[PDB]
């Protein structure tokens, strides 16, 4: 870099120039790239931030920080308290906050600008908080459109997070999976330190600001060099606001370091944090009195929100992984809040994943972190289909650390406060409030995931999104204007209706029943109910469909239907309904191992039971639970073979729990429940439907697919005094996806009684339906008298059993 140019008349500027030439862009610094005189002409820091009584009126010193002449609004320049000290006018947060019904712009603006606020750290509770000591952002929050908090994704560390909210994708598809990682396709390490992080190649999707130039629409810069003061920050974004329409950025970021900063020192309710909130709240304050200056505090829409919250986390709390393994020096391990292991040589042929796991596994009482193969972290999470994420991963437990050797800790107690566990977890909660006109007023939303916000932060400047995990629609509800209307995506393959196409005889599946048991009135009925006469009452939210090109069948029957698959021969989903008044009832001693061939469905695309005897690690269960069959005779059509999918002897143990009791228990408290449950299959972790040719496993000696995990959904009325069956408003849903295991390792009480864990697990793998729609293809939910952006914001709701 020759530093010889200059920057006269090029302070922050918005196009990058390329070296050997100087820089004057708030980058520049980073890259030690600046011009020699950048300092001099951009950090004007002379006289602070503020204008005061003998300032007004003054004559301009160009070397002033910023102005308080009579030129400055002309200029675009002025402090941002001048109209306040000088012009008897009041701080914005002092006015009375009046609905922005649309936007109200100064002539030359074709759309309203938006500028958003993200801020390291900032935990959810510390909107109620510290309440007393914000109130900018506390005006921002009960006059705009707040969420209680947003989640963050996985791991909630500030780059996978910040990335997250900038392209709307899971860390996994986007590529910065750690604050630390690394590429072996590259052969390369990114850290926070260092020069490697400034490489595009690290970056994927498409990220707000480039979607924006694309599309013809102009952005600020979104990146700051830390040196540069939050001050100059925002009177750099005012600057730009003043500039001629063809030059004017529409979209703006600023960023605080802080409360992370301090939060890390102090804890995250250190009375050392009332400070750092006290500064953010000011610089929210310089903001809004700047854009009122301007006549944009009734223009653009603001965004206030944080990329994580943060836990209390000491040194004493730190598990060593010197006292589980032998090996410690054979491997590398990224320590923290989460645990990242590979091997330190590849080289080395004696190092094995599965005994460093089983050496890791329940090992003390209390152990504060659990250890996963990366493919059998909770789907939820969305974090394995990466290359740069190591096969081995600890997920560990709120207020811990993990670490290599104790060395590692004293030679680096600091720090009280850490984040980047689990983003299910409270303490990881973070911000968001939406202000402006194309925001609504005065209006609290739910909480929402901030995969979510890419899309929003599109419709707000009017552009296309590249394509992402967003669920499009599903955040309707925060605007009054600029919602994007979706469609239901057509279904592709239609279901057969298959009626009695088969004799007894024909099947040779090695499967016996005791069901030689023999009438009018009840032959009509039972008919009707193979034609679907109880549909009505087990699928409540019409049939899902399909959305990829298959062959199924449509199976009625008295207690539950099925969209049975011929490819991969079990139902892809069954729909059952339990009233709260229904009763859980035993499998009889005659039918334990009864297997019953599906007269509707050929013998060539139907299961067998020889597979299964065959197969000593593999048993089978049931999707639609016979325990819960409203009559002896509808019992029958529990076993049929069309009901049968393959379990693990260690999986039945949890299954056949959630079936005999859960289901029930649920029907209690919620009042009556829809299930609908299925089998599914990603082998490749990617978190999506697999073709056939995906699966690596099969049932011994047959064409049975093994699934991976197994599915539920379960849904109800949200006014709990109304029946699920007969609701006349919004659902309410809470869904699983669990992985089906050949053990129960992952659960380190499993040896006792299932009513001491199984729930536990189940908690611990629960999902969006949206999850398990990108798992099996079906689209939920096709026939309800609810609005369809209700739906996507139902469809994309995560139950997360944490409390309030
Ligand atoms: C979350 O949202 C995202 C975004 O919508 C979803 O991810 C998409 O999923 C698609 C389906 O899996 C995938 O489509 C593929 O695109 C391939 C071309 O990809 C490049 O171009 C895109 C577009 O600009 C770009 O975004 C990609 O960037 C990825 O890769 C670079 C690294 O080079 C990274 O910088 C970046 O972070 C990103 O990485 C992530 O995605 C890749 C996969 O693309 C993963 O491997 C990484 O781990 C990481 O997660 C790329 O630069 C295209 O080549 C594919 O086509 C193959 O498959 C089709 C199937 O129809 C087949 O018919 C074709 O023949 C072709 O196969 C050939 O190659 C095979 C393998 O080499 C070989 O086996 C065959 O024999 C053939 O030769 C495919 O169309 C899309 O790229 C990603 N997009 C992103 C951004 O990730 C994601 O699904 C969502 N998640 C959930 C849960 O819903
Ligand atoms: C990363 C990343 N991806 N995209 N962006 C730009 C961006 C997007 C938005 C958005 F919200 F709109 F998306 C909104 C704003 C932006 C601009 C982001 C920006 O100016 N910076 C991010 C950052 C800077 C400067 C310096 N950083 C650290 O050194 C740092 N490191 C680790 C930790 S911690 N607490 O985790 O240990 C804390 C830290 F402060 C991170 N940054
Ligand atoms: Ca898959
Ligand atoms: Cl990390
Ligand atoms: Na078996
Ligand atoms: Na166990």
């Amino acid at each position: 870099t020759a530093t010889s140019g200059s920057c006269k008349g090029r302070c922050f500027e918005l196009q990058e120039v390329g070296p050997p030439d100087c820089r004057c862009d708030n980058l520049c610094k980073s890259y030690s790239s600046c011009c020699h005189d950048f300092d001099e002409l951009c950090l004007k820091t002379a006289r602070g931030w503020e204008c005061t009584k003998d300032r007004c009126g003054e004559v301009r010193n160009e070397e002033n920080a910023c102005h308080c002449s009579e030129d400055c609004l002309s200029r675009g320049d002025c402090c941002t308290n001048y109209q306040v000290v000088c012009k008897g006018e009041s701080h914005w947060v002092d006015d009375d906050c009046e609905e922005i019904k649309v936007p109200e712009c100064p002539a030359g603006f074709v759309r309203p600008p938006l500028i958003i606020f993200s801020v390291d750290g900032f935990r959810a509770s510390y909107m109620k908080k510290g309440s007393k000591v914000m109130p900018n952002i506390e005006k921002l929050r009960s006059c705009g459109t707040h969420a209680p908090y947003m989640r963050p994704v996985y791991p909630t560390k500030t780059f996978p997070n910040l990335y997250t909210l900038a392209t709307g994708l899971y860390p996994e598809s986007h590529g910065i999976v750690g604050n630390s990682m690394y590429d072996p396709v590259f052969d390369a390490s990114f850290h926070l330190r260092g020069r490697e992080k400034f490489n595009h190649r690290w970056w994927g999707g498409q990220p707000l600001w480039i979607t924006a130039t694309k599309q013809g629409v102009r952005a600020g810069t979104f990146f700051w060099s830390v040196s540069i003061p939050h001050e100059r920050r925002i009177l750099t974004i005012l600057q730009w606001l003043s500039l001629p329409d063809n030059e004017r950025p529409s979209v703006y970021a600023f960023y605080s370091e802080q409360p992370d900063f301090s939060g890390h020192k102090y804890g995250p309710f250190g009375p050392e944090m009332t400070n750092p909130l006290r500064e953010i709240d000011k610089t929210v304050g310089q903001l809004m009195d700047g854009l009122k200056q301007l006549r944009l505090h009734r223009c653009v829409n603001v965004i206030f929100v944080g990329d994580h919250g943060m836990e209390d986390v000491t040194c004493d709390r730190t598990e060593f992984l010197s006292n589980y393994l032998t090996n410690v020096d054979d491997i590398t391990l990224v320590p923290g809040t989460l645990g990242r292991i590979r091997a330190k040589s590849i080289n080395n042929s004696k190092y094995d994943p599965k005994t460093i796991i089983a050496a890791l596994t329940c090992k003390k009482p209390d152990q504060h972190f659990k250890p996963y193969m990366k493919q059998h972290l909770p789907k939820r999470l969305h974090y394995a289909n990466n290359r740069r994420i190591e096969d081995i991963h600890l997920l560990v437990d709120r207020r811990w650390h993990v670490a290599r050797k104790p060395l590692d800790v004293y030679k680096k107690c600091f720090f009280q406060g850490d984040h980047g566990f689990d983003n299910k977890v409270n303490s990881m909660q973070t911000v968001f409030v939406g202000y402006g006109p194309t925001f609504k007023y005065r209006t609290k939303v739910p909480p929402f995931e901030n995969i979510e916000l890419y899309n929003v932060m599109c419709d707000l400047l009017g552009l296309k999104p590249a394509p992402n995990n967003g669920t499009h629609g599903s955040l309707n509800h925060l605007l009054r204007t600029n919602t994007f209307r979706p469609t239901m995506p057509d279904e592709v393959s239609r279901p057969n209706y298959p009626g009695i196409m088969y004799l007894q005889s024909e099947f040779d599946l090695g499967c016996t029943c005791d069901d030689k048991v023999e009438n009018k009135l009840e032959e009509l009925n039972k008919r009707l109910h193979t034609k679907g006469s109880t549909k009505e009452r087990h699928l409540l939210y019409g049939r899902p469909a399909v959305l990829y090109r298959t062959s199924y069948d449509i199976l009625y029957h008295t207690d539950f239907e099925s969209g049975y698959s011929e490819i991969f021969l079990m139902p892809l989903w069954t729909s059952y309904t339990i009233s709260k008044q229904a009763e859980v009832s035993s499998i009889p001693e005659h039918l334990t191992n009864c297997v019953r061939p599906d007269v509707r469905v050929s013998p060539g695309f139907s299961q067998n039971c020889l597979a299964y005897k065959n197969d000593k690690q593999m048993s089978y269960g049931f999707l639609f639970p016979p325990y819960l069959s409203s009559s002896p005779e509808a019992k029958y059509d529990a076993f049929l073979v069309t009901n049968m999918v393959p379990m693990y002897p260690a999986f039945k143990r949890v299954w056949a729990y959630f079936q005999r009791v859960l289901v029930k228990k649920y029907a209690s408290e919620r009042n009556g429940v829809n299930v609908i449950s299925g089998p599914i299959f990603d082998y490749n972790y990617d978190g999506l439907r697999d073709t056939e040719d995906e699966i690596k496993q099969y049932v011994e000696g047959s064409s049975i697919p093994v699934p991976t995990h197994y599915y539920s959904i379960i849904t109800s009325c949200l006014d709990f005094t109304q029946p699920a069956d007969k609701c006349d408003g919004p659902l309410s849903v809470s869904s699983f996806i669990l992985p089906h295991r050949p053990d129960n390792d992952e659960s380190c009480n499993s040896s006792e009684d299932e009513s001491k864990w199984v729930e536990e697990l189940m908690k611990m793998h629960t999902a969006r339906v949206r999850d398990i729609e990108h798992l099996t293809g079906l689209d939920f939910y096709r026939k309800t008298s609810r609005s369809y952006s209700e739906i996507l914001t139902l469809k994309t709701y995560l139950h997360t059993y944490e409390s309030e």
